[PDB]
C-alpha cells in the first residue's frame, strides 16, 4: 500500500494513512477548559486518516506546561465535546492522548508540590517555556499504593475522554513522561513490583493500558512510545528488550495501534516492534511524502503521523496528494495561550475563492 490507501485500525476504517501526531499547543489557558478555537483547529485537520490530540493531563499532578487542557473534570469534558463534535461534523476520527508528565514539571505548575516519579532522580536541563530559566527539580518517588492512584487517574481520564465523544484514547507512553520514566532503567530504580525487571518496569504502562481497555475495549486504545530514548533524560541498558516486551504485551492485548516517535535510521527498533506487536504500527518523526510512501510500501509501518507539518498545514492530506508546497511552520507560535489563533488556526489552505 501507499499513504493514500485506506487502513482498518481497531474499530475504524481510516480513509488514508496520514495521521496527525499529538501536538501540545497550550491554547486552553489557565482554566484548562477546551474552547471553540481548539474545536476549529482539529476540525481544520479532519481530512486526516486519524487525529491524535495534544497531550492531555489526567490530573493536576500531571501538568507540565502553563495553558494545557485537562481531562480530569466535568467542565473540561464538556469543553472537549465541542472538539469531537467539530471533527465528527467533518467526518473525521479523533483519539485523545492521555498524559502524566511525572518528573518533567515544576512546583510552580503544581501549586508548590514536587512533581512525582518512580524514583527521586531529577531530569537534566531546564524546565521548557518557564521564565526565568530553572533546572528540573528532584521529584518525589511514589509509594507503591500511590502508583495505583496514578492508574486510577488514567482510568478516570479514559472515562472522561469517552464522555467527551472521542473515538478512543492513546496513552502517552513516550518522551520521558511518567509511563516512560517507569519503563526505563535509567529513571526507574524502584525495588517494589514497579522496578527491577523489564516485567516490573512495564507494569505501570500496562496497568494504565488495561484501565483504558476496560473503558474503551482494546480496539479503541493506542499506545505512543519513543524507543530511541532521546528526549527528557531517558535511557535504558537494553532498549530492544524493554520496547520489545511492551510491543509483545500490547499485541497480546490486541490493542488498536502502537505509535512511535522514532526517525528512520539503521538503529530503528520500529520494524522489530511492528513485528512483535503484530498489529497496526504508526511511525513518526522526520517523515516526508516519499519516505512515508516508501516505509508503508516496504511493510515497515502501516501509517505515518506528521507533527510540525500538521501544525503548518491544516489541509496536509490534500497537499501530500497534490505534491503541493507545504507552509513553513512558525516555531514562535507553536506554544502559548496568548497567541490565540496566531500560528494555530490561521495557516493558509490551498483554497482562494
Ligand atoms: C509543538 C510540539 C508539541 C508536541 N507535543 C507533543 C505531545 O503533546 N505529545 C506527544 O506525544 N508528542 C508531542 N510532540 C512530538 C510530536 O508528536 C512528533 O513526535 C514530533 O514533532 C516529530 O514528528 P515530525 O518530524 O513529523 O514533527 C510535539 C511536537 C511539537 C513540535
Amino acid at each position: 500500500p501507499n499513504l493514500f490507501d485506506p487502513l482498518r485500525v481497531g474499530d475504524l476504517n481510516l480513509p488514508n494513512r496520514v495521521v496527525m501526531a499529538p501536538l501540545t499547543r497550550l491554547r486552553a489557558g489557565p482554566t484548562h477548559i477546551p474552547n471553540a478555537l481548539m474545536a476549529e483547529y482539529y476540525g481544520q485537520r479532519a481530512s486526516a486518516g486519524l487525529l491524535i490530540t495534544e497531550g492531555v493531563p489526567v490530573a493536576p499532578q500531571g501538568v507540565g506546561y502553563a495553558g494545557v487542557p485537562g481531562i480530569w473534570s466535568k467542565e473540561q469534558t464538556e469543553g472537549w465535546k465541542q472538539v469531537t463534535k467539530a471533527v465528527h461534523d467533518k467526518g473525521g476520527r479523533i483519539f485523545m492522548q492521555i498524559w502524566h508528565v511525572g518528573r518533567i514539571s515544576d512546583p510552580e505548575l503544581l501549586n508548590g508540590e514536587l512533581p512525582i516519579a518512580p524514583s527521586a532522580i531529577a531530569a537534566k536541563g531546564h524546565v521548557s517555556l518557564l521564565r526565568p530559566q530553572r533546572d528540573y527539580p528532584t521529584p518525589r518517588a511514589l509509594s507503591t499504593e500511590e502508583v495505583a492512584g496514578v492508574v486510577e487517574a488514567f482510568r478516570q481520564g479514559a472515562e472522561n475522554a469517552q464522555a467527551a465523544g472521542f473515538d478512543g484514547v492513546q496513552l502517552h507512553g513516550a518522551n520521558g513522561y511518567l509511563l516512560d520514566q517507569f519503563l526505563q532503567d535509567g529513571s526507574n530504580q524502584r525495588t517494589d513490583q514497579y522496578g527491577g525487571s523489564i516485567e516490573n518496569r512495564a507494569r505501570l504502562l500496562l496497568e494504565a493500558a488495561d484501565a483504558a481497555i476496560s473503558v474503551w475495549g482494546a480496539d479503541r486504545v493506542g499506545v505512543h512510545l519513543a524507543p530511541r530514548a532521546d528526549s527528557h533524560s531517558m535511557g535504558d541498558s537494553n532498549l530492544a528488550a524493554t520496547f520489545g516486551h511492551v510491543a509483545k504485551a500490547l499485541g497480546e492485548r490486541k490493542i488498536g495501534f502502537v505509535s512511535a516517535r522514532e526517525y528512520e535510521a539503521a538503529d530503528s527498533l520500529g520494524p522489530d516492534l511492528k513485528k512483535a506487536f503484530g498489529g497496526v504500527y504508526i511511525a513518526n518523526e522526520k517523515f516526508d511524502l516519499a519516505s512515508a510512501n516508501a516505509a508503508i510500501e516496504a511493510g515497515k509501518a502501516d501509517a505515518i503521523a506528521f507533527g510540525k507539518a500538521y501544525i503548518a498545514n491544516p489541509d496536509l492530506v490534500e497537499r501530500l496528494k497534490a505534491g503541493a508546497a507545504l507552509n513553513t511552520p512558525d516555531p514562535a507560535t507553536f506554544y502559548g495561550f496568548e497567541n490565540g489563533p496566531r500560528g494555530y488556526t490561521d495557516y493558509p489552505t490551498l483554497a482562494q475563492v
